[PDB]
């Protein structure tokens, strides 16, 4: 099996990486944006089952909850679905401030890598995409926030997920997108 | 010399990587977009001649052809040029469905790295960019598509390219940008 | 402690990397954009003090100076500030032409990683963000330009910065965003 690192209490394989496309640096409260995010096997160990997790983090307030935004996603060429609030981690409060909401966005990918039994194996060099639609409710703002892509994997076939609500017992390399939720910049000239 | 990996029947050097800037997650049919893509030598072997290849992929249909889109590019500081359909690979059809069209975007870079003899060497840490204009014809859509960046390189001076229509006998690390070709998202609220 | 590579006359630790969010591939002269940029410790050596440097590069002209654009930034959840022209490197002129202007954008991050003594240590997996507002004066254009992210670190606490005007005596992995400064693309159809 592959080499894992310890981070908090979890096992991380940096060879499974994630990339964002189309995240804006400023998001307007109330408006819907669409971006894509995808994880790729940059190693040589083929995982038997995989799925994406998305983390939304506010650094400057701790009152954000799952119900403060609407979240839809589509795994590659499968159909759109609404992200399930039951498949989220409970709010986490880092000692450095803020709160983050981790949401599972897994499932079949339209039969590209996914198999009849529902698994999404991930051979080397291959990738899985989530097209993601996101909107925060009006009336909430943050001056330093982030979306994080947290790829999840099952190391061995038959393994169970280890964080309640999220996919995987091991995880890939965390990828970040920093943004502000608020008003865009006024003209400097 | 550098170490290569096998992928299909080709040689890949993961130290030559590519990055996209400004690709949108949703592209309107008929509309022209501009993005940039660039490849960087993150290794220590200086390549004698290099050029970018671009792949357009639809996962949910197989009728896309080179004639269905218009494509222009400029290599770093050189002038714009129309991409040559003769310098493309034939449509490729993955066993899981869909189609992709690989298009060569090579040429001198405006005298930054390029040499009088026409080659574009790539010393370590240096990079080459393509500014890219792209438009799909109206009446064609895809709900899960991608642009892939495929850096191509000549291992030795005087080598010949190995995929007909594309540049290079060895290749860098494939980079992806997933998007949809269709209508932007309606409001979630 | 970490291993460094030589580049020009400086020391580079490729484990400190940087990512861009929201840079457009075409910037309108006179218009203000906001993007984000952040550096992440992908290694295991915790640097005692860190800060971001940003380089603005035109490849096709050499008359650009710091006074030709306006530049503001905000380190994570700290406050907005105007970038200080005295904390810039002198204009640098590549032998092939063009000019680039390197600007320091360091400072505390709102007490996320920053400490009372003002330092910004960077433990493993952690990151620091700069939200950036940028505008070029109208009447200036470039057909191949770039923003470069240059993380600076102080290896060991007592070290002093090695490039006057910039933060750090060692540096992280340079990250690029290529763009044009001018008019957007006219329709190809
Ligand atoms: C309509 As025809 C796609 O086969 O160019
Ligand atoms: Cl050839
Ligand atoms: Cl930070
Ligand atoms: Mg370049």
């Amino acid at each position: 099996g592959p080499v894992y690192r310890e981070y908090k209490g979890f096992r991380v394989n940096d060879n499974i990486v994630a990339d964002f496309i189309g995240v804006p640096a400023v998001i307007t409260p109330g408006e819907t944006i669409e971006f894509s995010v995808f994880y790729t096997n940059r190693g040589r160990y083929a995982y038997p089952d995989t799925g994406m997790n998305l983390v939304i983090w506010f650094s400057d307030r701790d009152d954000l909850r799952r119900e403060d935004f609407k979240l839809f996603y589509k795994v590659s060429r499968a159909d759109w679905q609404e992200q399930d609030p039951a498949k989220c981690w409970d709010p986490q409060f880092p000692a450095e401030g803020g709160v983050h909401i981790a949401c599972q966005m897994s499932g079949p990918d339209g039969g590209i890598l996914s198999k009849p039994d529902g698994t999404v194996p991930l051979p080397e060099v291959e990738s899985v995409t989530a097209h993601v639609r996101l909107a925060f409710r009006e009336g909430i703002t943050s001056e330093h926030a982030g979306i994080f892509a947290l790829p999840g994997m099952l190391d061995a076939p038959g393994d169970k997920s280890i964080i309640p609500g999220l996919f995987g017992n091991v995880f890939g390399r965390l990828q970040q997108a920093s943004f502000r939720l608020g008003e865009g910049p006024s003209s400097l000239y």
